[PDB]
């Protein structure tokens, strides 16, 4: 019963199944995993590959002796299980020197260190393959309206990534950056905090077809967002270079619990759009398993965070091809949504005396949209009751 | 007692002070206001002047005769006073043809008939004077999955924008767009939600130059976003032409408070921003007087819109004037955050071993921010208590 | 396929399949329901009956003679379908006089008036057969912190249901009343704003066992609150009379969406706790049909309320019936928390060494509680895949 | 300028000050503080007396002599300071072995440890002199559905408190407990999730007169309710015996800024009810120094605390004392909200025909509230700007 492949590209990032349970309010619950045996267990649940911050795969401070030692023994788990790394990122968020932020820290000389971690672990990112580097800014900004300013910051923002796109022309790299928003948490106030600021900061970088988005489902739904709508504004610009699956139950503190969990509707939804877009990239998973659980249920929740899409996707696909489904579409007129409003240009619109003078509002008024009885057949075919 | 003076460009809507107290649970309890009354009151006042919507000024359906009758009396009032009109807009969301949107209607001939409503009133509004033409598109949006396909919605939406965008360089009007986002309310998602994702469309427009942001206090609230952030990145992308001033207590629906009620620290920083940053337009209360209130009330809230700003842009000049928070500022790097990070260039940064290698990080980490002395600094001038 | 009968007890407002779609930035879009036919239509469809607001049936202002001649055709549409009336509750709400609110309003004459239009109605509940009286205050809060002192408040709040309770047993009538919280809109903060405050309420009362709680899905998820642990503690104390059924997404306007809209997974655990439970009471739809709709689809939304509880009673019993869950739930010890923790009494746990001194807390940490597992078999149940 | 003394009865726990800046995306910034350097430096800087947990004081796993140790050292800083210690709480939430709670953990075995752990605790609570327990459950709860029965979990709470009363009436100890909610982090939902919800609970305990709420204005906060009108309710009921002061933006993780930073206007509110009600009981602090900041910041954040409260309680007395507000209260009909709406009794209210039959709806209706002018007056007083 929906059994993922490779074929699926599911990825986890190290992080994730390696959670150790520690929280605001409690120590951790479960030992440390070692990263080769998080790629084995991974490989036989049938995941694609994993994703990695600097930090997991390589203890701070470490010398470059023991970087080497633990980048072969990684490597040799990768070749013994056929995993892949389609993306890395940096950890700028847990050192105390990061406490003010690493590309928006006030301090000049954090900045400055900030750069050099990234730029350090870019080469080892294109040395495993990775086609995507990940940003998530999520020390930058501020607890108090005083202590940043914020057109500064963004000055500052736009310069570190524009330093970045030098880095990887340079190099003659083919890697591609995505930036992660995230409104609040650990800061009290996040620094191009939606998939929309994203997109518009984006736009005045350097070279801005280097740079896309990594929105996470949860993270739009802290803002009380509608997530699919966000994907279709990213897919809409070109922009959706990778995307971090999970779940969230309303405004609060920052769940990542597995996907499927949280608001489920959203989440069919979104798989609907994935699959009928065509996006083409990994399906990875940012999710933290409950620290209630031991490693059995570490496993079980990764397990159900690939089953839930798979039903997803399933039922989503019956729910398009349904000729009901698709004799309703035409009922709320979805056709008339995709033609355009006025191919026959302005002045044929100005002319035109039945889009105005003679256009009979109270008819097109009483016109229901029939909207309900379409929400009803995707609410049957989301539980399997045609 | 600060006493505001047209200088001071304070404006409102005629549907502010116009309300009648209808609300989704209740009857009005109000009777309707003469829009001719209403600019003789709010120039004694002391308010620069007022904004309209089509439909506030014409009643809907009326006749060429009534529409010049109308316009004639609104003239001579305007002339009487003195009083500017700065903005207009288009109301597009209370008669029922509207009632799955305008410009993004699933309808076609609804769309034409939004777009030729719409330039109908850009005539007036330039004859009138305004300078900026608002587009608040609260019916563009959804309460189901299905009903909406928010990539052709994005293409009726640009659509839309780019014929008006070639209407008024055909006629060779001096006037720009302003978007006004919101989250939600009335529809269940409203499309462009927030002013980063209002920002991000604009840059896919074919003239990008003609469209700016018209942001509002409380609809950034709605979504629990900080509202100086956001109208700080709008600065910074060179797009705030117009903005709402209004107050909101939190994440529910839209309260449209008087200006300084609601959030009054955001408040604080936003006058400061926008009096530091020099934001030249009007300032623009789009607020509701509570139903429990009678006509000597309405009149006494839009006075306390006025005076709130006032009290608050003398502590913020206060605030920023005092060598102690000078010093204070220095005391937490605001100066540094304004300096480059890397003015040497990539590879002086990369050549720099005091950037990486030799970097003392647990030096920098252990420095303070003194984030929390420059807010009680802050804290202490809002209220008058230094 | 999941076809409703009057044995499933299900009833619904006049007001709700009869809302004209009214909102606070729009005008209605459907006419006025006869409310003879909406007791025909909804007999058509399966309901049980129908509940009503004074105003609902008799319009503000009417004669003895035509309050007569409108009750005496409401009662032939009964008679001729079989509905009944299980519930029936007061409009102190939608006329300008209650502006301030009705029991709590700041005026006293208003205050007398609230309780003399709500005793009239209480009479004519009792001659229609309702079991159950429901107070919503609507408009008891405030919009500002000086305008209510919240003390003086819930003293009259509290004076008003003793009155109201005298009443009732001096004419000996077998009702009780039941208590509507709502967190917010249309005033800013509604007074006994969750499940919680109204149940705290009626325990200072003089006859608490006359009231219990109306809790409504939306109402407690605008504050972010878990609708099946509020009703569960409602059950707990033995004060569920009533419940009204509908959705939401989150935090924000009151949106009342067909009952299965919103928060899926919500509904599904509020179904398991109402059918294993036993709760015997209607279970009664407060929703309103999207503005979007014409009749056809107001009756498509009222069917698809019944619906989706009737799918979801279906899958949570099949479920419970699993033996592989009820093997989970052994495994994640849900009958030990079942059983007391100090049986043997406070002076035997003192003395028990195995409860601290020779109790092994790491081997206890350790144990895995197997919740990922457990909530993955009820998402499979949910979605009919296993 | 305000400057607190003993007198004002402001109070700190150990481990507000004592936060080393661990979060849950980063390591701590500060070292550990000695609670008698912290003993020390709060009686320096004006306050009363300072509150902890049993871990706080004791490190968990202590031996008999190393606990008898620090408390020797605890006792002699209070006895060479005059520090009082009016409240004490035990941590059921750190150690993993409470990772599903203390109370209502689903395994039996660790509920008997959390009430042994706890009865140790208040001993040494009242030979320290404490007045007040406080019971925050911040594991009692859950993520999904199935995993917590939560009737069977009200039960064993309510089975808990119930031997603790029978503990304290054993031993004849002057001490009253205080329940405090929070709705959510770090569990999903928590039981008891407001004030509301933790009244209603007491009433249902053998011996309620023992029980009271500790609330704390950032939890509230987070379920988007009005922390005042909380604090109304239970100082109506008699049941505030203690409070927890502190900030928070807006509904997002739990901030514990420092009192006065988050919502201004409410704190006002706040302190102006305190105050006005006589609550004589500590003005106590529940708050973290952001991580941002050294020990010096540290100590600038707690003097902060005590100086927004103080100024707060200037300016609301200043309200409250000015004929024109006392004037503004007579105008909105505040001193007839006082006054009872039907002394005259049930059958007077019945037979008086100027109540209903004689009532002139539409004169009341017109009659002004007047609220705004009475919100002006207190946003002028508390800014100093009369
Ligand atoms: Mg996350
Ligand atoms: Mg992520
Ligand atoms: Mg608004
Ligand atoms: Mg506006
Ligand atoms: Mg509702
Ligand atoms: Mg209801
Ligand atoms: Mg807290
Ligand atoms: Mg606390």
């Amino acid at each position: 019963n929906y059994q993922p492949t490779p074929e699926d590209r599911f990825t986890f990032g190290l992080w994730t199944v390696g959670w150790q349970g520690r929280d605001p309010f409690g120590d951790a619950t479960r030992r440390a995993l070692d990263p080769v045996e998080s790629v084995r267990r991974l490989a036989e649940l049938g995941a694609h590959g994993v994703t990695f911050h600097d930090d997991d795969l390589i203890p701070f401070g470490s010398s470059d002796s023991e970087r080497e030692e633990h980048v072969k023994r990684f490597r040799q788990a990768l070749d013994d299980t056929g995993m892949k790394v389609p993306m890395a990122t940096t950890n700028l968020f847990t050192h105390p020197v990061f406490k003010d932020g690493g590309f928006t820290a006030n301090d000049r000389d954090v900045r400055r260190y900030a750069l050099r971690k990234t730029i350090r672990n870019i080469d080892l990112a294109v040395e495993l393959g990775a086609e995507t580097y990940v940003a998530w800014g999520g020390r930058e900004g501020a607890e108090s309206g005083g202590a940043k300013d914020v057109r500064d910051a963004l000055d500052r923002m736009k310069e570190a990534f524009d330093l970045l796109g030098e880095y990887v022309t340079s190099q003659g790299y083919d890697i591609r950056f995505a930036i992660e928003p995230k409104p609040n948490e650990p800061r009290g106030d996040i620094l191009l905090p939606t998939v929309g600021h994203a997109l518009a900061f984006i736009e005045r970088l350097e070279r801005p077809e280097l740079y896309g988005v990594n929105p996470e489902v949860g993270h739009e739904q802290m803002a009380g967002l509608n997530f699919p709508h966000g994907i279709a504004q990213a897919l809409w610009a070109g922009k959706l270079f990778h995307i971090d699956l999970n779940g969230q139950n309303g405004i609060k503190y920052d769940q990542d619990l597995r996907f499927g969990a949280g608001d489920l509707r959203a989440a069919f939804w979104l798989v609907d759009l994935l699959e009928s877009a065509g996006y083409s990239g990994p399906r990875h998973f940012d999710f933290k398993p409950p620290r209630t659980e031991d490693f059995d249920g570490v496993w079980a929740s990764a397990a159900g965070c690939m089953r839930n899409y798979l039903i997803l996707k399933e039922r989503a696909a019956a729910f398009r091809a349904d000729p009901e489904v698709q004799e309703a579409l035409r009922a709320s007129r979805l056709d008339e949504l995709a033609r355009p409003t006025a191919a026959d240009g302005l002045q044929a619109l100005l002319d035109d005396r039945s889009a105005f003078e003679e256009f009979d509002v109270d008819a097109a008024a009483a016109r229901g949209m029939a909207f309900e009885r379409l929400d009803q057949l995707a609410m049957d075919h989301l539980l399997g009751a045609r």
